């Protein structure tokens, strides 16, 4: 074996947390720079973790948060063909995505300055030393989604997100539905599912710092979503890191080859993983399988030598 287990177990781990109560403090602040602004005080939202930190999945205790501000009292909806807001008895929205943008970043910069908010393409940064604020801030409004299964009820419907980027292109996503997913993964595997992604995604880092193999389309998204793809008994019936990685590798590669892969979703199950709108592509993962499987040298080399 490569690793031992000692080594393999590591970097399992998850990231420690250098303040134990960042995550409460953050979302805290940020919830008090939006609570405190009169300019909310008729709006319903939420503030909530999502990503890496979300889904309990951060390797590096150094990364920034994402924290989603989900407006609800305004909202986005997917209705079943042809319906429409009138059917349900919505309005077109009392505020719309920019405005409620522009109030977000009013009372972030009220709180935290405006030095140290930066608006990028997809999430507002806070770099506040003051408040110890390490956040990419996500303005969203609620996405209910009727169409999923076909709902005429107005409160049944499947919970995601909406928002634009700075150039005004739409991202809908579910974080809530992937987080709940993620948790019931992890409780059907002995809390190994998360373990494996952790250790692929650092493997992954491994091969970069290493020299073995890159490949920027290669995302901490994607990794997660493969292994939530990998069978619980590929997790569950292994008595070692180094073999459920082996099978892990063995699974994925005989799923691109035998195309079974395109009916892969994402951990949220509201998307296909493999599209042509992702960064990535299905050889970009054959390639980053093949590359860990030689970096794990499966293959031992001749006379275990190099």
């Amino acid at each position: 074996s490569k690793f031992s287990e000692s080594t393999l177990s590591g970097w399992t781990k998850p990231a420690s947390v250098t303040e134990e109560d960042r995550i409460e403090n953050t979302i805290s602040m940020i919830k008090s720079a939006i609570k405190n602004d009169n300019n909310f005080d008729n709006l319903v939202y939420e503030v909530f973790v999502q990503g890496s930190y979300g889904n309990n999945t951060n390797v590096r205790t150094n990364s920034d948060i994402d924290v989603n501000i989900m407006l609800t009292s305004t909202f986005y909806s997917k209705y079943p063909e042809g319906k429409t807001n009138s059917d349900y008895g919505f309005t077109d929205g009392t505020i719309t995505y920019n405005e409620y943008k522009n109030l977000i970043l009013t009372a972030l910069t009220n709180k935290f300055g405006t030095g140290n908010v930066t608006v990028g393409n997809k999430s507002i940064k806070i770099t506040s030393n003051s408040y110890r604020v390490e956040a990419d801030c996500i303005p969203s409004l609620l996405y209910r989604n009727y169409e999923y299964e076909n709902s005429s009820s107005p409160n049944n419907y499947i919970e995601g997100i909406k928002y634009f980027a700075s150039d005004n292109t739409s991202v809908v996503n579910y974080p809530k539905v992937h987080i709940n997913n993620g948790i019931e993964k992890n409780n059907q595997t002995h809390k190994n599912y998360k373990r494996l992604v952790r250790v692929i995604k650092r493997l992954r880092n491994k091969m970069t710092a290493e020299n073995h193999f890159t490949n920027e389309n290669i995302t901490s998204f994607l990794i997660e979503c493969l292994i939530w793809n990998v069978p619980n008994n590929y997790i569950n019936d292994y008595d070692t890191w180094d073999e459920t990685i082996k099978q892990t590798l063995i699974f994925i590669k005989s799923s691109i080859n035998d195309n079974s892969y395109k009916n892969w979703t994402e951990v949220s199950g509201m998307f296909y993983l493999f599209h042509n709108n992702r960064k990535w592509t299905s050889d970009d993962v054959s390639s980053f399988v093949n590359s860990l499987w030689s970096f794990m040298e499966y293959l031992e080399h001749h006379h275990h030598h190099h």
